[PDB]
């Protein structure tokens, strides 16, 4: 029989473009079916009803039952493409940092600022002018400041005094904007965030995904938080560079696909002081227009399946050469 490879996430991301390219790709293997759970069946249906597959390719994204999934996963006992446990752990960014930090993987100096929404102004937060200082920690201006929830874009940005001040609230894209200025210069004075130092970069962002541990496609974009306006294609599409990640970064994706075990792993690079921090890290994340990403992300699934399932369904298999980026 054929090997089936099941695909498992909200209609939002199963159905979208880029995974319908990545789809439509893997389907080519000769011992390979794909199957895609409906969203109502996600949802809807108890798991012992949901279709079998050999391999599971699932992913949380706002409103995934990630409870189901890994009750699915335990069910059936399928070979899991990007762990499901660890997107727990992915949503929140405290967890994403430690996980970072216990690898060895360079990122922004921080400190958590926990906050009991009971007793708000119990926390460990002192306040200057051009600084905060969190559990005894001193961040000077610019400094940045994230919703301990990774599922939450609100990340601000805080100028100092000899900037001008105030601070930059960046936002999940609304059409043509990515953030937006603000008087304020005061920190948020409500909810859990982590604080770090502002890496100074060239105004962009290197965007990561990894197919594997060694594959890693990389390109970057105008950093959001520069005046907010987005670059836009006459496709409507962000802007996107040309990136070659030098030793150290294949050696840092190499180490966060693994770490994380997301086999499809989005994170995010600052090239900044001669070296390369992460600041986040997705798991499973969308390649939105690259043609030859769709081909070398679905030839790769393709092959880890393979390698994974193809002795037991007594399929011969040679294991070829695949190229690093
Ligand atoms: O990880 P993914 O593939 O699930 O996508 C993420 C995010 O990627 P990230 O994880 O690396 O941050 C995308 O940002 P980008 O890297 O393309 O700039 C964003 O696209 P976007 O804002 O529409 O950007 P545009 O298409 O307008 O240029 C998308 O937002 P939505 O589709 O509106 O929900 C997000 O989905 P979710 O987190 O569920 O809201
Ligand atoms: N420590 C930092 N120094 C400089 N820029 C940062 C830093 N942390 C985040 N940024 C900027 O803010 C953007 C959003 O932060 P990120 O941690 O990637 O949040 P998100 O999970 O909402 O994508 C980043 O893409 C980057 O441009
Ligand atoms: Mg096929
Ligand atoms: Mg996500
Ligand atoms: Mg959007
Ligand atoms: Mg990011
Ligand atoms: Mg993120």
């Amino acid at each position: 029989r054929q090997i089936v490879v099941g695909i498992c996430s909200m209609a939002k991301k199963s159905k979208s473009k880029p995974m319908k390219e990545i789809l439509e790709r893997i389907s080519l293997f000769k011992y390979i079916t794909v199957v895609v759970f409906e969203e109502e069946v996600i949802l809807n249906e108890p798991v012992e009803n949901w279709p079998l597959c050999d391999c599971l390719i699932s992913f949380h994204s706002k409103g995934f039952p990630l409870d189901k999934a890994v009750a699915y996963a335990k069910l059936r006992n399928p070979f899991v493409i990007n762990d499901l446990n660890m997107q727990y752990l992915i949503q929140d960014r405290r967890e994403v940092y430690s996980i970072l930090q216990a690898e060895g993987i360079l990122l922004p100096r921080y400190a958590i600022l926990n906050r009991d929404p009971n007793n708000p102004k119990e926390c460990n937060l002192i306040e200057g002018e051009d600084h905060v200082e969190v559990n005894g920690e001193v961040f000077q201006k610019p400094f940045v400041e994230k919703p301990v929830s990774a599922e939450d874009h609100n990340v601000y940005i805080y100028y100092p005094t000899s900037a001008g001040g105030g601070s930059q609230r960046l936002f999940r894209k609304i059409g043509s904007r990515s953030s937006v200025y603000s008087p304020e210069s005061n920190v948020r004075k409500t909810g859990s965030y982590i604080y770090e130092e502002f890496m100074p970069t060239d105004g962009t962002d290197v965007k990561v995904y990894t197919v594997g541990p060694d594959y890693a496609h990389a390109e970057a974009r105008k950093s959001p938080a520069l005046d907010g306006k987005v670059e836009r294609d006459s496709e409507g599409k962000e802007v996107r560079y040309p990136v070659i990640l030098n030793a150290r970064e294949k050696l840092i994706a190499w180490k966060v696909c693994l770490a994380f075990k997301q086999t499809v792993c989005g994170f995010d690079l600052l090239r900044a002081n001669g070296q390369s921090y992460v600041c986040d890290v997705n798991g499973f994340s969308f390649v939105k227009n690259s043609m030859k990403y769709y081909d070398d992300c679905a030839k790769i699934l393709g092959n880890i399946v393979m390698r994974e399932l193809a002795p037991q369904f007594h399929i011969p298999w040679s294991i070829p050469l695949e190229a690093e980026d």
